[PDB]
């Protein structure tokens, strides 16, 4: 996919592709029990063609709730940077070591993510996720997803993780698990 800097700009608040997909789950899936955690039965290629470029892509609307919810998995990860550019990721790990409480690590990602050299599109299109993962966790009687389990699935993807330790894990498991509950 182009990178999240190319798909949309400020005033924009999200890349256009991922408000659809977004809505279209939100639509149909806010109550359901299995969302984020089974496979459809698409391949890639299948879901690649409706990550809408111009043309295949169907109204994502007549999708069914599965396949757009592998088609939202598959679109984090074929972006060329991930959601927390690896830049981040990187000083996170070093500089976890001089950071003294939890909040202090949640405010180190904030505040490299909105780094001068860091398109705005990047911290934008991480805040539009983590409302709707504050959305879904509203109804997670129903759906069973709380900001643990969401953080659990989806922070491997937003960081890409690639050979991070056990505790660095943890830890940035955490700040996501953290920030999706003060969307409130």
């Amino acid at each position: 996919l182009p990178d999240l800097a190319e798909q949309f700009a400020p005033p924009d608040i999200a890349p256009p592709l991922l408000i659809k997909l977004v809505e279209a789950i939100e639509k149909k899936g806010l109550e359901c029990s299995t969302l984020y955690r089974t496979q459809s039965s698409s391949n890639l290629a299948e879901l690649r063609q409706l990550l809408d470029c111009d043309t295949p892509s169907v109204d994502l609307e007549m999708i069914d709730v599965h396949v757009l919810a592998d088609a939202f998995k598959r679109y984090l990860l074929d972006l060329p940077n991930p959601v927390i550019p690896a830049a981040v990721y990187s000083e996170m790990i070093s500089l976890a070591p001089e950071v003294q409480s939890s909040e202090e690590y949640i405010q180190l990602l904030k505040k490299l993510i909105r780094s001068p050299s860091i398109p705005h599109q990047y911290w934008l299109t991480l805040q539009y996720l983590l409302k709707h993962f504050f959305k879904l966790s509203q109804t997670s009687s129903k759906n069973l997803l709380n900001a643990r389990v969401l953080s659990e699935i989806f922070s491997p993807m937003l960081f890409r993780f690639s050979a991070a330790s056990s505790d660095n894990t943890e830890n940035l498991i955490k700040v996501i698990e953290i920030l999706i509950s003060t969307e409130w």
